[PDB]
């Protein structure tokens, strides 16, 4: 009855799940379309709205109950599990129903996050240009100790170009490109300098609005696999500082080729929490 997409074991969060750490205590922020709040797979626990007319516990896109779901699906007996399933999870909802939204809004929620004492925030949009206001934001939360985790982007790779968008870019950043069920690179994947890891974002089954669940293709589904293994290695190592925690991600990852394609490599929880 409980299905394990198999995103879960390819990063061996099942094994670090088995040692008995599933993220309890850490707060991760999900800055997106919102999370539909009553679905019976999901544990949000408050968040805010920085987006006119909608209210942050509702999502009439999907794209963040997904998002919310590769995180924190609950471990029980139905639909799907997550990467860190017993987190505190906010839902932070920065974007609109049809999926986009402005930099101040992100702002707004990035700030929030800081300020509400997140561990832990997780952005799985992006656009072309960024802002001295984003990047001043971004700064600040990682140095207020903060893991920040953005996909980065949907726009394959062409030439000698980087395709990797904003805010992913910026170097306080984790920029997360996307995997397939045989660790392969999906060929939407963003590619450039700035890659530091990869992660499943092909035909990732999570949450989804209306209390069901969907398969979707992204690095927005790549990212938030991040963010929870981030969470995993904090309730094992709660010491652990964020340059600390980002250093473990990038140093024990599986390594598949050049970095200007894969980052570091595929990210593996198990070494990386040890
Ligand atoms: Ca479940
Ligand atoms: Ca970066």
């Amino acid at each position: 009855a409980q299905t394990v997409p198999y995103g879960i074991p390819l990063i061996k969060a099942d094994k670090v799940q088995a040692q008995g750490f599933k993220g309890a205590n850490v707060k991760v922020a999900v800055l997106d379309t919102g999370i539909q709040a009553s679905h019976p797979d999901l544990n949000v626990v408050g968040g805010a709205s920085f987006v006119a007319g909608e209210a942050y516990n509702t999502d009439g896109n999907g794209h963040g109950t997904h998002v919310a779901g590769t995180v924190a699906a609950l471990d029980n007996t139905t639909g799907v599990l997550g990467v860190a399933p017993s987190v505190s999870l906010y839902a932070v909802k920065v974007l609109n129903s049809s999926g986009s939204g402005s930099y101040s809004g992100i702002v707004s929620g990035i700030e929030w996050a800081t300020t509400n004492g997140m561990d832990v925030i997780n952005m799985s949009l992006g656009g072309a240009s960024g802002s001295t206001a984003m990047k001043q934001a971004v700064d600040n939360a990682y140095a207020r100790g903060v893991v920040v985790v953005a996909a980065a982007g949907n726009s394959g790779n062409s030439g000698s170009t980087n395709t990797i968008g904003y805010p992913a870019k910026y170097d306080s950043v984790i920029a997360v490109g996307a995997v397939d069920s045989n660790s392969n690179r999906a060929s939407f994947s963003s590619v450039g300098a700035e890659l530091e890891v990869m992660a499943p974002g092909a035909g990732v089954y999570s949450t989804y609005p209306t209390n069901t669940y969907a398969t979707l293709n992204g690095t927005s589904m790549a990212s938030p696999h991040v963010a929870g293994a981030a969470a995993l290695i904090l309730s094992k190592h709660p010491n652990l500082s964020a340059s600390q925690v980002r250093n473990r991600l990038s140093s024990t990852a599986t390594y598949l080729g050049s970095s200007f394609y894969y980052g570091k490599g595929l990210i593996n929880v198990e070494a990386a929490a040890q």
